[PDB]
């Protein structure tokens, strides 16, 4: 019996994965497809959805002459209709495209990448992690007016003259720049193939030929064919405007654009937190067949389309509260575009509550291709702001159409109620293909910050900031935490690039001085080149200050943790407290105190900087800083160095009172004479740079070395210590150091180590106690080790701690060795009197500035992503004329 | 309990009908297309999917200099390619379309709109039939260089140049001729808008936007302007020639060409009973992406573009036999296609037997956004003809690829074994998107005639007459049935119609003197006018012979059945069998049995004659011709007509021997006056026409009147009859009439009756005992009533009889009365001694040649489609230079 059990158990598994299988599969059919961002350039300065609702909601006509730029035949009949302010500009060299090229490539080719790039921004994508994916690509494109023919064109563009003006590129050259894998096709159906494109998206997604989908149209009207054309046989207005439905309608006006719709199925962009500006719910294309004649409307055609769209979507005609109709103010088409929307949204209706109809060829004239894409925004915007705009120039309800079903002459509202909202688009082709699509709304959701941003250029770089201003300006609604965030998280890193670091008022000014090239204080600034071999070093004298991460211990999780974790260590060797010690700001004198704590700040310095995704290739210590990189490195357990640190500190108290040490800024040479004139009194400690070394030894032979020098121009500091190590006043304790520091247990390490000790990069299961007696002991050689990993092919050198002391030598130390102007840098962590995570962020922000790879997500917690600004496109005129 | 026991009972059946349900939702959106039909337009003079074979097969290569003809600017280096024959000769007429409106159109639109309408002639549709209904239009274009601009296009053809050059317009104007109402669109891919556009029409008829639906592409260079492109950048062979995968290989060939499927699903072309060529299993597109340049194309994604097509397709790399390789003779694109399907397909072999790969471009050049559907045809026909074509030029095997796949080099052989074969074919476009489609053998499928035919012009019709003898003299194994079947029920009837009868050899000589503008026995040959009207036509003596139907007894069940029920009829009134009587071929010398049989002959030819669709919607009798003409108007019942001419005859033997008729070549009023010297003794019984007569009266009398008029060279026609009716000896015959004509009961008739005793048209009712004296007494006036029926509109006389008696007569009245040359055909049913159901079909084919519609199917019982020749365009060239 009981296995006649589990037999139904796993017989109603098969039939319960089957069920829902079946439901997904018909789900996945017929499911919604979410526009998930859009970008648009229309007559009317207009290169925004937000602009775009400006002009319509206002009430804007675009309608005028056509610019002289073009290289247009003159005409006594002045060109009226709806041109594009800059339809020859582009920013050719953000897309990898020569001059040459550029110049030979229509209009419409371009404006599409911007408009692409634009659009996944504002989706929420760094474009260029899209590169390799399946997006797909589907534009409508009526017309190519643009170049001279092959056969009479300058002979610097005949390579690219084809393909630079060929249907299919404008689909394929978006493919190929974004480097999408999807597949790519230019649809031609005349006015509707902005729909029609769309609907071949949203069918693609729903089969699951791709993930995303980039669904536009454009037209530019390079050439005035066009207009030489419909002049010919009747159709344009007089007036140059388009009246859809009034008294007044003479004909249409012509006019140019171009519009893209990232879509994404509904459940997936749920699932990945994209905002769903809206949704599209069903579509439909057909043709009017057998109409009068190819050019002429047929009513019985729009009909069926408006119902397989409603069938598509699953909505009823009386739920549509709004159509954008195709209204492009002709004598034939305007009745019978009404009568179709009549007798099919209408015959659903009361008087008491009518289907409502507008036009934005009113506003922008007949944009073509792009008409339709022009459609959807206006529904979709519409949707997102509760409003439907006014449909200029309506003179009285033309008389030609027998009037449920009313069109909006003064703005009327559209509030969010009970049911959701939709909207119908419908546009017909001239050549007789129909399309009509339906728009719902979008269903329901739900200390200082360093703020990253880079251009491809310098300038590219400051627009950026000033634009990220105005818009936190305009918007204070929104966090500074999701901005940041999202700017770290969801756009692309280029090559100049700025790091604005504080709160939200620090933020703004920052970004405001970057904006005019002036620098604010916690600002990092460079250009990035690609780094390959972080080298940590690791000082030693020099980089303590008495506040010390007083602030950062505070401030930061990832550090006090680390710290936490050395106090527990130097329990035993030691009898203070590190943290009241650091906590407290207390005084930094003794040796046995000062030793071991820059050695916790300087590993828990190195946590942090590894929490941010920036780990060690390699790492050099000097003197006491030995310990520390040994740590990091991985040779050293912490116990082992912690008690290291102490052991050696406790032990160096022995030669207190008797010599002191001076940094002097000459070289080896230059002070292995003057040093030897003392026999064995002085000895050089290190040498950190060319022109830098340590001299130690006993004071009064000391001090008329210092003397003498401050005497003919020398850099001679006094270091604030009462010892000289790396001298022979250490043989005294060299019982004492072999005695109580052997039990300690190297390892060879994960990480390269550039002993200074030695001399070379070592194995460091070398580092037994012989060793550490010998990094007392012996002279540094940090200039040595610099070098190696100069040649050794390190870029990136990390200065772990409290205060730069290294940095400077460093440098001096790659002139001499690197190809000059050839690419490494060095960057320190914190400085005097600036620990706190703020400096923190300002250290990594130069690391990142110059091209270090860092994981800011650490310094934004939870935040989810939020919509910026779009990149600013340095752009250049390229026209080709006829 | 059993509790479990009954619940694996119900869920096994739940799991059972869930996986039908999913099954068959799974299987309706991934099934098999079926290709339905396919015509093509290519270099080498091809024009058919036969011929392109035969060009194919035979190892053609057609690469040859461009033509004179196409205005183009001579040049040094000659252009070599793939060029079309005759690219600018359209019949422009058979669409509609003005010559000035042709001028201006695109060739690309031209081309498609003829094949088009080949294509589904061969998918055995008459396009007519399919205008309404959802055929969708898919098309691949790349470019369109036909005009001038608007800007210098002649002012004659300047409202045309937009339209006749829109891409848009390639998809649509097919479906505004065809009255297609299906989504229609062009398609923009490059080289591979061919594949895409098929693999986009796969998807619209598997979501069911339509039914059926045209896939293809074309490509025809108006210009030279790729020639001057390409002359740039490398990459043109300079032989003309692709060499795919030889060392030979300089670059590819520029050509043109135009291909397209009538596609349809699987499971509906089954259902419909229809030619299955070939199957379309599965798809897909994509894009190269990120590759090393535009043009540049990139094996990663050919092999994911194929293994993307395979799952769909449902097929494993290893169950396809044969590629049809790009192939283009690219020395960088040739490799890595190679390459790519080493690693797809030929990864799943074992060497012993490899993947073969060939391409057409080879034979006919690259054929740009035709290629790929040139590429399918390849295939589907290869798969029919078991073979596999030789590719031409290969020297060697490319020392630059890397060689389980191997190209085919000499003509393998490809036999329909235990597996179905299939192919991929592949074909890559230049800006990068990239598609694959694959392809399976077509599933297992299992007396004279009347031959009709017609053409818009006369020309059309006799070259169709050409086509049709040819096909038929060589495929013996179409069936002459079937093939008159076809041409009656799949075939548009235009305006000139030949209709041809025979046995085979005999419709073969018939057949071919319509082509040569000759005659021969059952040959009708016709214009066609729109006749509203049939007037059925009933004459009286004259019109019998002895056999009589005895041939048309045995062949026609109609007519047979119809003797049968007057038999059962006349019966009572009369002591013979009408069979016996027919069938025998037995005398009918005397009035009682003549006159019973005539109107039985008659009265079932009507009923054949509506048998084929032709109803009287007027009738009218001559003397006893009344009887049969009131039944048929449904006047009298068979029984009532029946008594009234057997009693009618029966008493008309009591003048046996007292007079006689003959029918006289001259007018009422040369008659009167000629005859009024025998005051009475002779009458004008019947005027038939304005010069012909019948005078009935005393033998004698009558005899003088013939002797006078065969003196004089009249013509002077003895009635081989005892009596003189329709003259004073027939008082002595009204009282036995009125007595034994009563109980005869006439109503009112669904048909209009013409009454030639009256003078007028009639209520049917009035035909009492005193109105059927009256019929006997007195003067017929046929004349008065054909020229009320002229008079009244009618155009389509049909002389219901066995053998044409009156037909002469009408002709010469309707000269007089209707405007001499408007219309009028006049037509009889069989002739003496050419009884038999042939000769019958004869009479409709005089009929039908002249626009009374005729339906034809009873002719053919049990009658199967049959593939045909398609119609021959009658062609002009029409070239806009530059
Ligand atoms: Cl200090």
């Amino acid at each position: 019996e009981e296995k006649l059990r589990r037999y139904l158990k796993r017989t109603v598994t098969e039939l319960d994965s089957v069920t829902a299988r079946l439901r997904e599969v018909e789900h996945r059919a017929g499911e919604p497809i979410a526009i998930v961002g859009m970008a648009c350039r229309f007559p009317g300065d207009v290169d925004s959805p937000e602009s775009f609702w400006e002009f319509v909601s206002g009430g804007g006509d675009a309608i005028a002459e056509a610019p002289a730029d073009r290289g247009w035949e003159p005409d006594p009949d002045a060109r009226l209709g709806g041109m594009l302010a800059a339809a020859g500009d582009f920013d050719a060299g953000f897309f990898g495209i020569s001059p040459r090229e550029a110049l030979a490539m229509d209009p419409q080719q371009r404006i599409m990448l911007e408009i692409s790039w634009e659009a996944l921004e504002r989706a929420g994508h760094d474009p260029v992690s899209l590169r390799g994916s399946a997006t797909g690509v589907f534009t409508g494109v009526g017309t190519v007016d643009y170049g001279p023919r092959p056969d009479e064109a300058p002979d610097e563009v005949l390579g690219y003259v084809g393909t630079g003006t060929a249907s299919s590129v404008a689909s394929g050259r978006v493919a190929y720049c974004l480097g999408l894998e999807g597949p790519a096709m230019t649809v031609d159906t005349a006015c509707s193939s902005g729909l029609t494109a769309l609907h071949l998206a949203m069918e693609s997604l729903r089969r699951d030929e791709c993930g995303l989908a980039l669904a536009g149209g454009v037209t530019v009207m390079s050439s005035p064919g066009a207009f030489t054309e419909f002049r010919s046989q009747g159709g344009l207005a007089a007036d140059g405007r388009c009246k859809p439905f009034s008294k007044a309608a003479d004909g249409f006006g012509l006019a140019e654009g171009a519009g893209v719709l990232v879509l994404q199925r509904l459940s997936a962009a749920r699932r990945e937190g994209r905002p769903v500006l809206a949704v599209l719910r069903g579509s439909a294309v057909n043709q009017d067949g057998a109409s009068n004649g190819l050019t002429a409307p047929s009513g019985p055609a729009q009909q069926r389309v408006i119902r397989r769209a409603l069938e598509n979507a699953g909505v009823r005609a009386g739920d549509v509260d709004y159509v954008e109709a195709h209204g492009t103010g002709t004598r034939l088409g305007d009745p019978i575009e009404v009568h179709a929307l009549l007798s099919t949204y209408g015959a659903e209706r009361d008087p008491d509550d009518p289907l409502w109809i507008g036009s934005v060829k009113s506003n922008i004239g007949h944009t073509q291709a792009a008409a339709g894409v022009a459609g959807v925004m206006k529904a979709v915007l519409a949707l997102r702001h509760g409003e439907m705009p006014r449909t200029l120039h309506f003179d009285e309800p033309s008389p030609q159409i027998e009037w449920a079903v009313s069109v909006v002459s003064q703005a009327r509202s559209w509030p969010a109620g009970e049911r959701p909202r939709r909207a119908g688009v419908s546009s017909f082709g001239i050549s007789g293909t129909n399309a009509h699509v339906i728009v719902e709304e979008a269903p329901e959701a739900d200390g200082p910050v360093p703020l990253v941003l880079s251009g491809r250029d310098e300038q590219a770089m400051r627009a950026q900031a000033g634009r990220l201003a105005d818009h936190l300006a305009r918007e204070p609604r929104n966090s500074l935490r999701d901005t940041g965030f999202t700017l770290a998280t969801r756009r692309s890193a280029w090559e100049h690039r700025a790091v604005v670091v504080g709160d939200r008022d620090e933020a703004l000014a920052g970004l405001r001085a970057v904006a005019d090239g002036r620098i604010a204080d916690r600002t990092a600034t460079g250009q990035a080149r690609t780094r390959r071999g972080v080298a940590m070093v690791f000082p030693g004298q020099g980089a303590q200050w008495q506040g010390m991460a007083r602030d950062l211990l505070r401030e930061s999780q990832v550090f006090a943790d680390s710290i936490r974790d050395c106090e527990r260590a130097l329990a035993p060797h030691v009898d203070w407290s590190l943290t009241d010690l650091l906590s407290g700001a207390r005084p930094l004198d003794r040796v046995d105190v000062v030793q071991p704590a820059l050695f916790a700040v300087m590993v828990s310095l190195a946590a942090l900087w590894r929490s941010h995704g920036v780990e060690p290739a390699a790492v050099v210590g000097h003197s006491q800083g030995e310990i520390a990189a040994a740590h990091v490195a991985g040779a050293l357990t912490l116990e082992d160095a912690a008690k290291l640190v102490a052991v050696r500190s406790r032990v160096l108290r022995r030669l207190g009172g008797q010599g002191g040490m001076a940094s002097f800024g000459l070289g080896t040479e230059q002070a292995a004479e003057r040093i030897g004139r003392f026999a064995g009194a002085l000895s050089i400690a290190s040498v950190n740079g060319p022109r830098s070394v340590v001299v130690a030894g006993e004071s009064g032979p000391l001090d008329e070395l210092i003397a003498e020098c401050e005497a003919e121009a020398h850099k001679a500091r006094r270091i604030p210590v009462d010892y000289a190590s790396h001298s022979p006043q250490v043989e005294s304790l060299r019982e004492e150091l072999l005695t109580e520091l052997a039990g300690i247990s190297p390892v060879s390490a994960d990480v390269a180590l550039y002993s200074t000790t030695t001399g070379q990069p070592i194995d460091t299961a070398t580092m037994d106690t012989a060793y550490w007696y010998a990094n007392l002991r012996e002279q540094v050689r940090f200039q040595d080790a610099t070098r190696q990993l100069a040649e050794a092919g390190f870029d990136a050198f990390v200065e772990v701690s409290p205060h730069p002391v290294l940095t400077v030598g460093i440098e001096a130390t790659l002139d001499s060795a690197l190809p000059a102007d050839a690419g490494a840098c060095v960057v320190g962590t914190l400085r005097r009197d600036r620990g706190g995570l703020a400096d923190f962020h300002t250290a990594l922000g130069e690391a990142y500035a110059q091209g270090v790879e860092v994981d800011w997500s650490p310094a934004f917690a939870d935040a989810r992503p939020v919509e910026l600004p779009v990149y600013p496109f340095q752009r250049q005129r390229y026209w080709l004329p006829i």
